[PDB]
């Protein structure tokens, strides 16, 4: 057992935990999401890459979150990881309405558990959580909304051409 | 006549000379439609440029076929080649739609010979169409897919606008 | 829907959908595996990183498989991750037995994938498998009973002595 | 006297002077801990370094907290530095336990001065502290957790030989 943990408390061990599984599932849903993309029937390479990117980036947080447990002499406890929501993703705009839902909930998983190690006295957590992942949230929600709303001036009427020319002249390729 | 012929079936030796005009064949239709797109009254370069670049492979793919005939010991046998089955091509989309016909005539081809070098239990003839030819077709099939579907999402009631924006956002030049 | 599907049956589309999930399981369990060596109260480097390597082969392995569905115009479908089968992996010893039990499973599963992709005369699936998986699961097998062959020569009566020797002289850090 | 002192209680310039006593003793302590393992009767030369290293570390700690007490404009006090607890420190097991003892030690004295900036409202403090302390202090106290359960697992009855082993292929020399 830990010779280590100082100052860890079960509850925010446990929280740990939960987060790693909400990370390792938003990573699900950013796998199901690219592949989705790269469909010969749907063929946006540019909007595959932005959620196949995004799925290393939750998998390396969760990866972040368990080396923390470790070092704090906390103990991993692996769940059950729940299959993604939808099984086909609609539109760019609908997949990115998707993914800002969801990084919305990741974002107020890490003020709760911030939230929690303030109130358990935690400052390495606090830290922690400032450090590698507030300001990381925030700069992805900013960039998911700049995209929305791009994706939403190109509808018009031509609903086609804009989801063509924003994977074309946002989207990296 | 050949001293180094070892379990080549005279039914594959046929089979290859057929591939071979088959290939000989879609390379000449490729031809026709990259000259077909270079026209002044055309003029997309990047549609001339994707499908000259398919005559050199469907070449070069003949060529192959003709190699491993010699190395086999089987004997090359040429035909007439047919000129392709249009003088116009019509629109990007309608040359796309024509040539993912094309290449699927050619895949099924291949698989036809791999299942008739399985039935004379020729592995080697297996090995080189699995080597040199069924990932290289299913690669191309998919790429033309993923083209036919960015060409559709373009069409809606501007066709002249998505078809320029297509070759100038996808296609090379 | 797919324009490029062809020779691709509704078995092996399922059955490589299965495929990705056990393949995506066993990332897990070696993510799982990876972080139990991390552990203060384990503390073998080199153990944690040969199953965090693993953990990256087996998702790697998954997202080729699901490359590939979408190449045969195949859809990804995705289920729930089961959680790894222990929290805690005992020794090297027992962690290493575990790994080649999970790795004979993955091999039979590859093995069944095969016979379907034969009896359905499906040589590109075929292929496939023998590029990109057979062999990379026959050498890691060989590695794996390589390494409990010299794990158990070490065991001996002094067990912590050859955990330790073999996690600094055989595996990497 | 100061012209720049803004939100700086006197409670946590009193505080600071305490901790850099407490980091100029814990370097003084492995001091010791190091020219002990240089005896010619001891003679463990990576035991020597890993201390002589925490020796130099803990006056850089101290050497952070001064100038940063000066930056807020408090008034450095010095105190007499207690000699180590002991002369002799045993096995390399019985220095590695005594190095944890004063490192958690350390930590609660961490603690405890975040806490207190807390209470102050000394923002500053608190990021200081979080910045160049807590996460270096985690990462120490796991590494040297690491150590323990490596130590430990090589006593077993050959007890000498597994503190050559250790000293070898874990400590750098
Ligand atoms: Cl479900
Ligand atoms: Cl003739
Ligand atoms: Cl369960
Ligand atoms: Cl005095
Ligand atoms: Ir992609
Ligand atoms: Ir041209
Ligand atoms: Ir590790
Ligand atoms: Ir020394």
């Amino acid at each position: 057992s830990s010779q280590i943990r100082q100052n860890y408390s079960t509850e925010v061990e446990a929280a740990v935990n939960r987060l790693v599984n909400l990370y390792l599932r938003a990573s699900y849903t950013y796998l199901s999401l690219g592949f989705y993309f790269d469909r010969d029937d749907v063929a946006l390479e540019g909007v595959c890459h932005f959620f196949h990117e995004l799925a290393e980036e939750k998998r390396e947080g969760a990866e972040r979150l368990l080396k923390m447990q470790n070092q704090r002499g906390g103990r991993a406890l692996f769940q059950d990881l729940q299959k993604p929501s939808q099984d086909e993703w609609g539109t760019t705009l609908d997949a990115m309405k998707a993914a800002i839902v969801l990084e919305k909930s990741l974002n107020q998983a890490l003020l709760d558990l911030h939230a929690l190690g303030s109130a358990q006295a935690d400052p390495h957590l606090c830290d922690f959580l400032e450090s590698h992942f507030l300001d990381e949230e925030v700069k992805l929600i900013k960039k998911m909304g700049d995209h929305l709303t791009n994706i939403q001036r190109l509808v018009g009427s031509q609903a086609g051409l804009g989801e063509y020319l924003f994977e074309r002249l946002t989207l990296k390729h």
